[PDB]
């Protein structure tokens, strides 16, 4: 769901 940052990428 938090896919639109780099760092949140490969969290979503």
């Amino acid at each position: 769901g938090x896919x639109s940052d780099p760092r949140x990428a490969w969290r979503x």
